[PDB]
């Protein structure tokens, strides 16, 4: 059953207590003395232990200003046997999203108004990335070579009976050559086995790079990474301010590829409280990331961004590439919630924070203040 | 690095530099033997020998001031060539031993007084520093992705800035042209390298790509982005409060590097050369804190060279001069401030014995 976490039983709870007192994650924020005590005996079906669960917490005590998560579930059971620890990491991570809150998901395209043209002259490219579990299968931090090879089979398999739109190919990291890893980098569609101690101390890392892969359409516009930090990790994206194509072709993709899993009585691990399951707490709900490369040099420098981003529930990342290095402000702005809010919702706020950003670009173009275009707090 | 295998089929004599009439260290320490051993390695970026001294068989350099002749183009440069850099770093820094190990100390509280010198003689004061962002080459050798990269995050991490911090950043490249006048009159301003030391490295390579400056709102803290080294810390402030000035400069410092670990990121150090930067006399601390003052009378005294000696400072306007500290490693942060707070006190105390037409000679320091 677990001979191990039995020897560790035979400790008292405190002596195997890790110490987390220069630690700053969210495990390590709700994991009392009394918490381990209480849920060190328990192992879901497929033996993963709280022990397991936080391993990656104790190793990185995470940092100053944002916390980690600290934290993984091992497999769809976790969240359930382990929710004492998970849901206020949960609650913290997702402003206040309670055990008693309902995740509601929404992947219908025509919920979306407008964002079909988001001016193309700051938007270089819009992307929409989301994750995907598949339902009777341990997650990576847990799942043994046998069951990432079931899941890479199903996945090449319902992938290549993808056509029209959507014919791609495969592409395994095993058997890359050197010139489609470059191709694959030059693209950004690449993935190398994680160098992140918070990845590579949960046991996700293991037996790389067997099993893992990439594949992508013929107009390199759905991408689609398999077996790294979760069984599936989805990618919609494309040049220019047409977001709603985007989500329509990630809507789309998604659904053909549960259609094709349903038809081989496989489904996606989901629930109504979690909405889709996945490794890390932080990533749940949606998993949705939505995002668009845009050219916003003076806003980039103005004192209020980072603060008219937060309004917006928005989020920003720099950009190392030759755009900003002429353009001199290139950003990947994208939504920051993920659970509590649905596909639809998330991308939508993207959209309506898109257009305030270019009002306020042009506002400082023409060398005025922004203050009477200044959010409330969504 | 296959252009070093081309070199490696000559014999080593056949590659060595000619040194005759060069007054650096590099010249001063690399002999044929050395060469001969050290020739065919390179540290995983691709960095050679030669590449490391080509700055010093560029530049002969000057037969009165001595340049260090070489430069590091990643962190494994220190260690790949330690042959080469420790007894040019023993040379450099005061017979540092390769056996030494150097102590940081930014804690602004362990700096007793300094907190307001005669503002009758000290114009103003200031501190700064240099920073590696270990993962990624130095000037010397970095990409212009790696620059880029480099860039994207201090960017960032001086965007989370905030207080009596908190600024703006400036990219030379896109910099508007009201941006570059508001600059210059603030004296920030900086361009492409000159100086024939820099340029023989390679450091002003696709300029002026990926470079930049922030300041903060108040323009007493200063960051130069990509310039000499992936960052050049300054902070600055009119007056003789070395102590607010070094305050600010410990805890803007704590915070950036505080940022930047917050994303799986840290400055280049170790043990023995305390922060790594891309020349050898820049290492240990790479700090340079300093005064504008007033001192006329000792400006043309014979022993003015011999007391700056003494209180280990250094001299770069009626009897303004710009006095620093002259040593960089084996000494902490705070100890470098002190030394600069003690000799500054006991320079003004000589000025004004010399203005009375005193001795002095009984003040005269005993060799710190």
């Amino acid at each position: 059953s677990n001979s191990h976490n039995a020897l560790k039983l035979r400790f008292p709870a405190e002596d195997e207590f890790p110490d987390l007192s220069a630690h700053n994650n969210h495990m390590a924020k709700v994991l009392t003395p009394e918490l381990y005590a209480e849920l060190r005996a328990k192992s879901t079906p497929s033996g993963f232990t709280l022990d397991d669960v936080i391993q990656t917490g104790v190793d990185n005590p995470g940092h100053p200003y944002i916390m980690t998560v600290g934290c993984v579930a091992g497999d769809e059971e976790s969240y359930e046997v382990f929710k004492d620890l998970f849901d206020p990491i949960i609650e913290d991570r997702h402003g206040g999203y309670k055990p008693s809150d309902e995740h509601k998901t929404d992947l219908n395209p025509d919920n979306l108004q407008g964002g079909d043209d988001l001016d193309p002259n700051y938007v270089l490219s819009s992307r929409v990335r989301t994750g995907r579990s598949i339902r009777g299968f341990c997650l990576p931090p847990h799942c043994s070579r046998g069951e990432r090879r079931a899941i890479e089979k199903l996945a090449v398999e319902a992938l290549s009976s993808l056509d029209g739109d959507l014919a791609g190919r495969y592409y395994a990291l095993k058997s890359m050559t050197e010139a489609e890893q470059q191709q694959l980098i030059d693209d950004h569609f690449l993935f190398d086995k994680p160098v992140s101690p918070l990845l590579l101390a949960s046991g996700m890392a293991r037996d790389w790079p067997d099993a893992r892969g990439i594949w992508h359409n013929d107009n390199k516009t759905f991408l689609v990474w398999v077996n790294e930090e979760d069984h599936l990790r989805v990618i919609s994206m494309q040049k220019g301010g047409n977001m709603k194509e985007v989500f329509t072709r990630f809507c789309t993709g998604l659904t053909q590829i549960e259609t094709l899993f349903k038809s081989k009585d496989y489904e996606f691990m989901w629930n109504p409280h979690l909405g889709y399951i996945l490794t890390c707490p932080s990533n749940l709900g949606t998993g949705l990331r939505a995002g668009v490369h845009i050219k916003l040099p003076n806003l980039g420098k103005h004192e209020k961004f980072s603060e008219v981003l937060k309004r917006l529930r928005l989020q920003k990342r720099g950009t190392g590439g030759v755009d900003t290095a002429a353009v001199g402000g290139v950003f990947d702005v994208s939504n920051a919630d993920r659970l509590g809010f649905s596909e639809v919702e998330l991308v939508q706020m993207v959209v309506d924070g898109v257009k305030l950003l270019i009002e306020m670009e042009q506002r400082l173009e023409q060398g005025q203040a922004i203050d009477d275009l200044m959010p409330a707090q969504k």
